């Protein structure tokens, strides 16, 4: 099992502004840098968020993250047909002393 | 086992210019973007290159990361007992579609 806790689906219709949850816990997530990526079917991880909160240049503006203790979080303000893909969040574990990941959250675009 | 293939250890001494090697193959290394961090006993690692060969803002000119084909590496010129850390290559694989890594180089000063 994934040691960090996304919930596995969401729904919203474009333009929405849909906020994804990223748990786990003082050896991860709250310790440690937090990282998130878009993983579409078939191709390479885009990574949106490094470092807790910081964009890469050529991420589109509506993403942005942030931590708040044992929960990460990623922003999608805006919802675009584009953005339905998986999202991840991981970090390094203190105690584990290895990377963790959550189980990725599938967002879909409806109307 | 670790996909990518790095020399388990590699003694040195201070002063001296090392490099660490990475090497996979065409789907991880060559295709995918190659990262680098640092890991100290006991500490939270640090990202020493992304994207091959760019340095985050913070890290000392004096790592510096290329590639070429199928494998990566990571230059440590003028070393420190303070660069005595265990140091790790990691990419997407595009066959196994995840994450794939090096067993990381534990640097001796
Ligand atoms: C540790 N780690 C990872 C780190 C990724 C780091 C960064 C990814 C992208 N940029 C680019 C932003 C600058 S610019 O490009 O906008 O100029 C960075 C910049 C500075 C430091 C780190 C990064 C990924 C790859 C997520 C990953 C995956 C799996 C396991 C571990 C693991």
């Amino acid at each position: 099992q994934p040691v960090l806790t996304q919930s596995p689906s969401v729904s919203g219709t474009p333009g929405q502004k849909v906020t994804i949850f990223c748990s786990g816990s003082s050896s991860n997530v709250e310790d440690n840098s937090v990282y998130w990526y878009q993983q579409f079917p078939g191709t390479t991880p885009k990574v949106l968020i490094y470092n807790d909160d910081r964009r890469p240049s050529g991420v589109p503006d509506r993403f942005s993250g942030s931590k708040s203790g044992t929960s990460a979080s990623l922003a999608i303000s805006g919802l675009r047909s584009e953005d339905e893909a998986d999202y991840y969040c991981l970090s390094w574990d203190d105690s584990l002393n290895g990377w963790v990941f959550g189980g990725g959250t599938k967002v879909t675009v409806l109307d």
